[PDB]
DNA sequence: ATTTTGACGCT
DNA sequence: AGCGTCAAA
């Protein structure tokens, strides 16, 4: 009752650029805009991997992961951009680039925690007090929440979905009680204002388009997010969770969408997020473990507490190579060679980082694996990075790895390589 | 033969 | 420290 914690104590929004890496290459060539495209690594099998699609795509069934010869067999006209490859390999440069671009605009509104290449975290609390005092116990206007859905919305007593949007805003807005500037509802809405201007400003700067979710948690800021995908942004309030969750499949939430989710799924009998609300929380920390018990039973009640971290920059800095099928690595001066080719992208990564960040890597993770192997990795060991240096840097994980090569002969490296992974860690101030 | 990444938990 | 899980374009 009156001590029931609710989790409305912070506003937390979640921006996720739309297709990225193709909005990418549509702003750098013209001709792919507003046009079926995606974006493709390498293009000898199959026409390479498809790894991002734009939403016209989308609408013939192409999809990340498909092998562009088939996609260009559901969408004939599809257009296609390559990722740029350098040293052999692909080279991800250009949207690394574009990524830090737009966390530079974000970053003058709020703390932002960089959650992936494409998207960032935000915590808009204080920047949400500033703005209710500066409003001065002023309504808010529906003109300022031009691209907001608000979940749930509209209920009860037009056929567009334009018009949709907008029922719903005004029944939240109406609703609103803006007298009150602790009121968790008001803090969101104010949230979601702030929103709007960050995506304006990301747009006006960048030609960028994002989606984005304002709600009180990360997790159903992320949730929030694709509700309404692309370029709108969603609020879900604590009071929407109850019904929101009532049809959520368990695997739609972060972190579920994997083993422990399907464990949750087989173990508890259960497919919806809210059914999860009727275990105690002992009954859930002995079938998921104390922490994860614990926090199931927060999160399908809405409640979340995992805070947003201030990091912009990336933890780590890494390159990584498969050999698939035929084309494992069997020979020693293979394994080097790649292993320069590896070290000198690292090389060119590492001392741009260290002139933009002010930052050194101390430690150099090299991973490999070995044909026949299910498991992602075979080999993970690390040693010193003493020197933003390539053919040192390519010797020392030489070095670390040699003892790998089972076989008797000189020359010959077996197993056969199917993975290299270079991979710089522990960054200390410089 | 999705590939190339990046964060965080367990022990 | 090394391994596993989960997620991203
Ligand atoms: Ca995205
Ligand atoms: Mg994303
Ligand atoms: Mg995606």
């Amino acid at each position: 009752g009156p001590h029931m914690a609710t989790g409305q104590d912070r506003v937390v929004a979640l921006v996720d650029m739309d297709c990225f890496f193709v909005q990418v290459e549509q702003r750098q060539n013209p001709h792919l805009r507003n046009k079926p495209c995606a974006v493709v690594q390498y293009k000898s099998w199959k026409g390479g991997g498809i790894i991002a699609v734009s939403y016209e795509a989308r609408a013939f069934g192409v999809t990340r992961s498909m092998w562009a010869d088939d996609a260009k067999k559901l969408c004939p006209d599809l257009l296609l951009a390559q990722v740029r490859e350098s040293r052999g390999k692909a080279n991800l440069t250009k949207y690394r680039e574009a990524s830090v671009e737009v966390m530079e605009i974000m970053s003058r509104f709020a703390v932002i925690e960089r959650a992936s290449i494409d998207e960032a975290y935000v915590d808009l609390t204080s920047a949400v007090q500033e703005r209710l005092q500066k409003l001065q116990g002023q309504p808010i206007s529906a003109d300022l929440l031009p691209s907001t859905y608000i979940e749930g919305l509209p209920q009860g007593p037009t056929v567009q979905k334009e018009g949709m949007r907008k029922q719903g805003l005004f029944q939240w807005l109406d609703s609103l009680q803006i007298d009150n500037l602790t009121s968790p509802d008001l803090q969101l809405t104010v949230g979601a204002v702030i929103v709007e201007e960050m995506r304006a400003a990301i747009e006006r700067e960048t030609g960028f388009q994002c989606s984005a979710g304002i709600s009180h948690n990360k997790v159903l800021a992320k949730l929030a997010c694709g509700l309404n995908k692309p370029n709108r942004q969603t609020l879900v309030s604590h009071g929407s969770v109850p019904q929101l969750f009532s049809q959520m499949p368990i695997r739609k939430i972060r972190s579920l969408g994997g083993k422990l989710g399907a464990s949750v799924i087989e173990i508890l009998g259960i497919e919806y997020m809210g059914e999860l609300t009727q275990f105690t929380e002992s009954q859930l920390q002995s079938h998921f473990g104390e922490k994860n018990g614990s926090w199931l039973y927060a999160m399908c009640r809405g409640i979340e507490h995992d805070p947003v971290k201030p990091r912009q920059l990336p933890k780590t800095i890494g390159c990584s190579k498969n050999f698939p099928g035929k084309t494992a690595l069997a020979t020693r001066e293979q394994v080097q060679w790649w292993l320069l080719q590896l070290a000198q992208e690292l090389e060119e990564r590492l001392t741009k980082d260290r002139n933009d960040n002010d930052r050194v890597a101390t430690q150099l993770v090299v991973s490999i694996r070995v044909q026949g192997d299910k498991r992602l990795s075979s080999l993970r060991r690390c040693c010193a990075l003493t020197r933003y240096d390539a053919h040192k840097m390519s010797h020392d994980a030489f070095t670390v790895i040699k003892n790998c090569n089972t076989s008797g002969i000189q020359t010959e490296w077996s197993p056969p390589l199917t993975m290299l992974f270079l991979c710089a860690t522990k960054f200390s101030a410089s």
